[PDB]
């Protein structure tokens, strides 16, 4: 029994440890959000093959409780053939907790773009300014939807967070100003650096453009499009919600989604099944194939993971609260644990 430890909006990426779990599961109390509605039917996740994976790092072998405690894990879900093989909760979370996603939601945004392509609302080869005319006269004029999905626009972007004058840090600044169109204005201000389609620059704003494109093409809030295509169709057990740029504003395409552990899994299963729900192909043919073109994963800072191994039919969700955004020791340990669960499921 304790008063929740929720931080200032501006400290999301610098919270002290005792404030991280509470904030990560109460983003709706810190930021503008919109509900991602579930439907009436819920896709079952039946009890599967119970496993107890154990792995070796350096000299010592660790189990599940070791992995959770050492890495400050708030949730682990391992699904084999759509059945629950492993399910644990930590840091005070339970099965009804909605946990924030960070860059994990990028893959969700990306899948939604595929959904829009399947419905003829978006097309990869179409110019982005056609859907978002406020990007006319920017460097993004003429860049196609495809180039945006692949981070290949060639537009100059500074992703580093410690540079307060970084493009990522200005994007967060605009989010903190809570004004509609702030991120788009930033995106409109950027200059060209490489020719389109030639150079990869990981851009969180470019990743947000997916959300903007989706709202332009579907003409509905992105939360509702996710609800209609996935969340209420296959049937997630619980409402989700999505962090917005402004009150009743636009979904942050690159971070902000909160959902229960099993609902994260249901999205993963959807992807595992190539986006087919009850006979209806929600995703284009081979969209998942290309979307993972060389197993694939979504990942977000502080230890958020969505691992999908199609050949093994395995979906894994990992929620963590690492003290720093990227920690190599925790990355190595998480990949080790996941591999151990995969091997245990053969």
């Amino acid at each position: 029994v304790e008063n929740p430890r929720i931080g200032r909006a501006a400290d999301l990426y610098e919270l002290i440890p005792e404030y991280q779990p509470d904030t990560y599961r109460n983003m709706d109390k810190v930021y503008p959000t919109r509900v991602i509605h579930k439907g009436t039917k819920v896709r079952p996740l039946p009890a599967g093959v119970a496993i107890a994976p154990r792995y070796r790092i350096g000299g010592e072998e660790y189990g599940v409780d070791d992995f959770m405690r050492r890495n400050r894990v708030g949730g682990v879900l391992v699904l084999k053939d759509g059945k629950v093989a492993l399910e644990r909760y930590g840091l005070g979370n339970d099965e009804r907790t909605r946990w924030t996603s960070f860059s994990v939601v990028k893959s969700i945004s990306s899948t939604l773009v595929g959904a829009a392509v399947q419905q003829g609302l978006l097309a990869l080869d179409q110019p982005v300014d056609k859907y978002l005319p406020s990007l006319a006269g920017s460097a993004y004029q003429g860049v196609t939807v495809e180039q945006v999905l692949q981070m290949s626009s060639g537009v100059r972007w500074n992703e580093t967070y410690r540079d307060p004058k970084s493009d990522r840090r200005q994007m967060f600044d605009a989010q903190l100003a809570e004004r509609p169109g702030g991120i788009l204005r930033l995106l409109a201000s950027l200059p060209r650096q490489y020719p389109s389609g030639t150079h990869f620059t990981y851009s969180t704003g470019e990743s947000h453009l997916q959300s903007e494109l989706l709202h332009a093409a579907t003409r509905i809030p992105v939360s509702d499009y996710l609800s209609e295509r996935i969340w209420a169709r296959m049937g997630m057990e619980s409402d989700g919600f999505w962090q917005l740029e402004s009150p009743a504003g636009q979904e942050i395409g690159s971070s902000g989604l909160s959902a229960t552990l099993r609902d994260y899994g249901r999205f993963g299963q959807f992807v595992l099944e190539d986006g087919v729900i009850d006979g209806e192909r929600i995703l284009p043919e081979g969209w998942v194939d290309r979307a993972s073109r060389v197993a694939f994963e979504a990942q977000g800072i502080f230890g958020q993971y969505l691992y999908i191994n199609r050949k093994e039919k395995i979906v894994a969700v990992v929620w963590s609260a690492w003290p720093k955004p990227e920690m190599d020791d925790r990355e190595e340990e998480t990949y080790a644990f996941l591999g151990a669960a995969v091997k245990a499921l053969r």
